[PDB]
């Protein structure tokens, strides 16, 4: 709330955030620990979303060195402090505040007036498979490789990635996935509909860059208006739907004559 | 209401329509302007699909050209007339109506009594891309090329084509292909499921008959039934959706019966 | 109700049931008749289903020779008894109940303490395929053909296929799949996320077990609690899943803290 959290606050937690005018780029910094995730790492991502400034409209996310994310970072299963905030072990209401705290690390990915992108290498395991399925887009080195490990430690995935796990490959591959708790290499991912794009590793940074290209080319308002419609499509009735659309292309047709 | 729309009506505004005994065909004929739509022929869309004859339970959608159709004529956002109907630009209660009235066009192509086929090639832009997510089944030729334009030129996709497209390639590839309002082939097409099956072009006239042929040989009153389940069952629990379908079977075994 | 059929009772309705440990394989066991199905076996799968052991947490449901099932045995559609019990065309709201009945030999197979596969070569048609698609998970052999016959002989699909069908294929593939009634081989269900593998036909049995034994390797309470929460993801907002989720974990942590 109110300001932003600072560069220094965040490299305690383990990120990096740069902002080049209408874009975010947030990066995973701790490539010595396989850019394993803290409660604070979490809470401090929701901190990034809630104070953006509002001329940003995309947010790419990825991680430094070789592996986007080990996932939960095994110390936050033992007693103590986790950079400085005390584990779940530790901790049911409370516990239940303390998590969804951490949800809304990544709950503010799916807002329509941002695209977020996550720039998968390596392993991305667990909470930070999570992360991936949260944002909008995934595009995915040749050496990316994904794994919904939660249930294979006794746990279930409750960083919000159930929903665009079955979204992007249906419930039966879904429970496959989650349920023998397997590796899935970046052809798989493909052919799953996990990645939009997979590229060749050197080539990743540049395949980012072409799509944020893309993505600002397109008005701002419009972008924002059309993604909120999408994110409503799969639950309303056709009828619905086409009521929704024509409510927004009655604001479309007033912002643009009032513009011109 | 009442009558269908003339042949001499319908060509006034860029359309035929031919009925041969339980399939109509429904043809865009302005190839000079590659088949660009207006209101006025989306509202005679509509007439058609009020006043078909009962017997037709195939509608097939194609254009006359190269072109499937390049999406709205551009003179729709100019301050006169088209086709002797004022356009948006002109009008917001007003405007409203005449946008549902446009979406009527495409709406009724879900009907359950119906299977819509639309017949591809080159391009589908916009309203275009649009007309052919209204349908049940896309049969692509190789020429085939589709573009959501809409967010590129400062709006949004109004005319019912959201939810088919969230449907067809889930929330996030709609997303990317809306947001970056990109073009893509039919290669991609079918690899995104978007189209049913992919043809030289050449060989889509045959294609879209032996489908056709296809269809007429699965009783007309089953194949209604099965179409109307299909379509509620995203949205029901599967509890709910066990209860549709012995309902819907025991009106088969009634007419089955009085049958013989 | 209380005891388990009998390998007696079963046999008289064309099944057998091993129970080994926490897996349990049923198998269509009337191979000179292609496995066609009757009420009697449709009625036992709902009792063995009622009365497994809680021990069992996998299901594997195959068919005996090299035809998975064609199907409901025809006599179903004649006046008198088959497998000693009256057939529908003998009888509405009599009818209802027993079709209710039937549906609960299929309505079982997505219960969240059990992951359900079926091993399916040769011809899995109508209701064959609807027992297929009414499991998690489809393994096929490259022998495999799928069809939803039920249009073309004058009915709809009531055994519960419909939304499973949808949620793999999309709506539009469903439409086009059943209202041309038409056959489609392995390599076009393994391209529309119909099976989750295709294999030879020679090593159907220990792609089955590896899947089997991958499964087992996942705690059972975290593969019940995650099956549970992605059988909810689709219909639920993200706000709801998310707390659903976090519900869940609570409960983990908990029994796992208790354990140690």
């Amino acid at each position: 709330q109110t300001k932003a959290p600072t560069a220094e606050e965040l490299a305690a937690a383990g990120l990096t955030l740069t902002i080049d005018g209408e874009v975010a780029r947030i990066t995973l910094s701790r490539p010595h620990r396989r850019n394993a995730m803290t409660g604070r790492m979490w809470t401090e991502l929701a901190r990034i979303g809630h104070t953006l400034p509002q001329a940003v409209r995309i947010v790419v996310i990825t991680g430094e060195g070789p592996t986007f994310s080990s996932g939960i970072d095994l110390d936050m299963f033992q007693a103590g402090k986790v950079d400085g905030e005390p584990t779940p072990f530790t901790l049911t209401a409370a516990l239940d505040q303390v998590i969804a705290s951490y949800q809304e690390g990544f709950l503010w990915l799916r807002r329509a007036d941002i695209v977020s992108i996550a720039a998968v290498r390596g392993h991305a395991i667990g909470a930070g498979f999570q992360l991936a399925l949260s944002c909008d887009i995934r595009i995915l080195s040749d050496t990316a490789q994904l794994c919904m490990k939660e249930p294979a430690l006794g746990l279930v995935p409750d960083l919000t990635g159930t929903q665009p796990l079955v979204e992007l490959v249906g419930v039966n591959r879904a429970i496959e996935l989650c349920l023998t708790a397997r590796t899935i290499d970046a052809a798989e991912a493909a052919q799953l509909r996990l990645a939009e794009r997979v590229v060749a590793d050197a080539e990743l940074d540049a395949a980012v860059d072409a799509l944020v290209a893309q993505l600002l080319a397109v008005p701002a308002a419009a972008a924002r208006a059309t993604k909120e419609l999408l994110l409503q499509a799969g639950r309303n009735d056709l009828a619905t739907q086409a009521r929704v659309e024509r409510t927004a292309q009655l604001a479309r047709l007033a912002e643009l004559a009032k513009a011109s």
